[PDB]
């Protein structure tokens, strides 16, 4: 249609907030129009994710964007079943669940609530990583099974939970989900380093990022 090319313009030149704007004024952030149109669902997740925050848009479109990433509404039960469900767009999901991230980061203000769907959130993340390792197993798309496990510890254990880094994070994640460890390290990003090898790296530099950013600033 010719108002979805004006979002699908908005959202090319970057205009995030307007391409969104336009959505909820037309009525596309909907979860019946998602099920009926997987590219408008496609353009809202991907707007979504380049906003810093759901704070500083207008009331009605932000209560239709809390209706799809509040992890206990029914819209945002029926838009996960759809983004998860297809496990073929992992960088998808992984957009899904920032998106999620940020509502609990910055739309909550009560410490408690946080921590009630910051939980939530983990078991969410945690169910569905058992399913991406097993059912696609000999399928598995390394760059975002990485991004994923990234996600859960450096946004999810550190970040909302506002706790330091540490390897034990990842450890502790693979005691939790026992086929994890072994998938992880017998798939390669590259020659001789696996995708345990480059999040455990990755742990490292984050440590010495939360040590020494802010005192060379």
């Amino acid at each position: 249609s010719e108002v979805f090319q004006e979002c699908v313009n908005l959202f090319i030149k970057r205009d995030i907030k307007d391409c969104l704007e336009k959505m909820s004024e037309v009525g596309f952030i909907d979860i019946t129009v998602f099920k009926s149109n997987p590219m408008i669902l496609d353009l809202f997740v991907s707007a979504c994710d380049i906003m810093p925050s759901f704070t500083k848009l207008g009331l009605t479109l932000q209560s239709e964007i809390l209706n799809i990433f509040t992890l206990d509404t029914p819209q945002c039960i029926e838009t996960r079943k759809i983004i998860l469900g297809d496990l073929s767009k992992l960088l998808v999901i992984n957009k899904f669940f920032r998106c999620c991230i940020k509502v609990i980061q910055f739309n909550l203000t009560d410490h408690t609530e946080q921590e009630e769907k910051t939980l939530e959130l983990e078991s969410i993340m945690s169910d569905f990583i058992f399913v991406y390792i097993t059912k696609m197993r000999t399928t598995i798309d390394v760059v975002g099974l990485q991004e994923l496990i990234e996600i859960f510890i450096f946004q999810v254990k550190v970040k909302l939970h506002h706790k330091k880094p540490s390897p034990n994070m990842y450890w502790a994640l693979c005691k939790t989900l026992p086929k994890l460890s072994p998938t992880l390290k017998g798939l390669y990003l590259s020659k001789d380093v696996s995708i345990e090898d480059a999040i455990l790296n990755s742990i490292d530099n984050k440590i010495q990022k939360d040590k020494l950013e802010v005192l060379f600033q």
